[PDB]
């Protein structure tokens, strides 16, 4: 066989969406390509540190590396090799660094069903950023990632099947459109936003975030993303009565001293508030389309895209990825920034329920940059001398264990 | 007749999209709501003086007022009269203040066929900023106003309509589509994707602009996002031949003096780069989702919407007027700036050809705002006594005497 499955740890568990973690975790993980194998390696010595400071030996990560890409290909010339699919399938938790593609990615995130995509996005103390004042960013988008226009009902304006819907709209629900038409088929499920919207409050119930805000455009669109912002109050009312209340409650006399907020914010507004005060938001709950756009502009609040991590969460499993490519410019060279990595790990530790170590490695990165122990992404803009990828973990180390 | 046409104007014609302004052009003006009496007369004050001093007396705009909103519903018992909406279809140019909606904005844009919503947005010395960097902040969103999910095409997911849908789809298409989602349709035509496009380039040419970059999201939804790219390209390669050239002919060895530089990027990505270097923009062309949400950030960028101005252009007419809304509390208080309805004048003029008088206005309101002569909504921020509408538009008044 390719693997040899640690004897020595276990898989994790989930009941319904929650996660069962034993004090010995089977991880897997895979390296990634180009500057991959770098960044990942550093990444896992830092989680080993921040999870035997905090629980010394009364737990531990039993990692196991799976082959996927470029190494797959060259060891055993398939890029996602059957035993891969098996461990992943099998342990269902996964640390992988950036995979190149001209999709492991994709099909990962099908066979576990991870339909969330999860983007957390805080100021790092020490980063310079496009924002004036960034240093209350510290929010967490909750992307709904498997329906909307994503699903790919679309056809072009010459095609039979274009003609079949024009034609059909124009009988049955006697709608006039033109003939030099796309068209696409924008759909939104009632199951698919209750999912989303049980995971997003559930997280906040679990790791005291204040607020859970419904990003949509449901003005224009009322039985998309409209119905996405019905269905979501309604699953919030009905399944965790207890833990919320509404913002239209809140400013009708109830009290919320005690409770997570559950308000919603048309697109147009947040894409405007999210640059001039991103401080008012906690989680933010969103459909397909919007929560990719929030995600790339919340991103943008902080300089370097490449420092931040994210993950696709399913009700039994998890992938964890930093949000950059392979950068093959520094492939093997000691170079890269590992903090995107890294801050993946500070995520997969936090859905572990490990938030005393995630919270280890957090602090490290936050002192270790205001005190310019940084790579070259950063260095190269604060006059100094840049560290490299093994050392700069290294330093995180070192931090780690006197805080 | 209820209203008494100046015998002494002339009406703006059109000649393929060209604005053909006599000397003495006839142009509506609404006051609006609000603080729109107020703020839109002296609108129409400093724009005057602009004008003369740009050309003496050789131009002179014939302004005609017209009555739409409460004022209208007072007056003669309609909001939007009958002898209103003639002499809109005959003079179709207008400055209009903020109107409370319980309409007219959505019915004039109609009646006029104003397809472009347009949005200019650029840096103003001494403004606050969310942004560290704003200086270079000069860019105009041509959006394309009435295609994309706008169309309202679109139906809940318990009406018998979305039942046909999930049918049709089934059995024609052979699309697999769950009972409990709601359904929308996203149309793009390249007629209306067409139209616009020739509006942003020949508005480039006109203004000695020199980029036009497209934004889509063509990758997820290649039909429709797609093909709004494809059709743009299209009529600017085959229209406008020797007065544009791509960005892949650039990289690729074209050479760029003497030439609008057309290219185009994916929607998230400019989620990011508006954020990190807007600078980087000069004429975003986008459908109509997309530009309504870079428009918010956008206008996000400058921090005060209520000092920008836009418009809605058609082959034949125009309407101007402010970002913001009626603000009551400020309703005949001579408080309220007027900056956004004299900006809306400034974009009124140059889509006149009337360069020389808007140039005038903008320099005066850089220079106010340089000394600290503004209105209180700045005032509050730059801890200095605050002028009134009034005094804020005969302050601009006496600076463009002296420029
Ligand atoms: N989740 C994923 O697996 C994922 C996501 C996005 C893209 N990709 C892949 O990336 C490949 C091409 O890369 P790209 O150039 O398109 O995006 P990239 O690999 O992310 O390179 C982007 C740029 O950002 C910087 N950068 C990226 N990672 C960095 C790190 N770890 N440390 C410091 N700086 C870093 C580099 O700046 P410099 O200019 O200083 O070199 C580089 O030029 C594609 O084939 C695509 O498949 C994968
Ligand atoms: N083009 C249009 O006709 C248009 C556009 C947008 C909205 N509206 C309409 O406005 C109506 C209600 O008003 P809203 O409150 O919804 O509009 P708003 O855009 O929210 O105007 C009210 C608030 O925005 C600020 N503001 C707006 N213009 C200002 C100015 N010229 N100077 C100083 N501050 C300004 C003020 O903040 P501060 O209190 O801090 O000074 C004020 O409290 C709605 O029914 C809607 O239809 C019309």
């Amino acid at each position: 066989m390719l693997y040899k499955e640690p004897e020595d740890g276990e898989k994790i568990k989930f009941d319904k969406g929650k996660w069962i973690v034993p004090n010995k975790p089977v991880i897997l993980y895979i390296e990634g390509d180009g500057i991959g194998p770098e960044i990942t390696n550093a990444a896992i010595k830092v989680i080993n540190k921040a999870v035997e400071r905090a629980y010394g030996s009364s737990r531990e990560i039993k990692w196991l590396e799976v082959y996927a890409g470029e190494k797959a290909e060259k060891l055993v010339n398939d890029r996602f090799p059957k035993e891969t699919q098996e461990m992943l399938l099998k342990y269902r938790v996964v640390l992988k660094g950036p995979l190149e593609t001209p999709s492991v990615n994709v099909a990962i995130r099908l066979m576990l069903d991870l339909y969330a995509n999860i983007r957390p996005v805080k100021y790092i103390e020490g980063l310079e950023s496009p924002l004036k004042h960034p240093e209350k960013v510290d929010m967490i988008i909750f992307r709904e990632n498997t329906d909307d226009l994503y699903r790919g009902i679309e056809y072009p304006f010459n095609s039979e099947e274009a003609k079949k819907i024009r034609d059909f709209l124009r009988k049955e629900l006697k709608v006039e459109i033109e003939d030099d038409t796309g068209i696409g088929i924008k759909v939104m499920s009632k199951y698919k936003t209750q999912r989303i919207t049980r995971l997003a409050i559930q997280y906040a119930i679990e790791h005291k975030r204040k607020k859970v805000t419904i990003m949509h455009k449901g003005n224009v669109m009322k039985y998309t993303e409209g119905a996405f912002r019905e269905w979501a109050y309604e699953v919030a009312l009905k399944e965790y009565r207890d833990f919320i209340v509404t913002e239209e409650e809140i400013n009708q006399g109830k009290p919320d001293q005690g409770k997570i907020i559950l308000n919603d914010r048309i697109a147009d507004n947040m894409f405007q508030q999210i640059i001039i005060r991103p401080e008012e938001y906690d989680i933010i709950l969103a459909p397909n389309v919007n929560g990719d756009y929030i995600s790339d502009a919340a991103g943008a609040l902080i300089g370097n895209i490449g420092m931040l991590g994210g993950a696709n969460i399913g009700d039994e499993g998890g992938m964890f990825e930093a949000i950059h490519g392979t950068a093959p410019k520094y492939a093997g060279k000691n170079v890269a920034n590992p903090t995107g990595i890294i801050k993946a790990g500070e995520l997969m530790l936090r859905w572990m329920g490990w938030n005393e170590a995630a919270d280890l490695i957090e602090k490290a990165i936050n002192m270790a940059i205001r005190d310019k122990k940084v790579t070259q992404d950063i260095a190269r803009f604060m006059g100094v001398k840049a560290l490299g990828t093994k050392e700069y973990a290294d330093e995180l180390i070192k931090i780690m264990d006197t805080i």
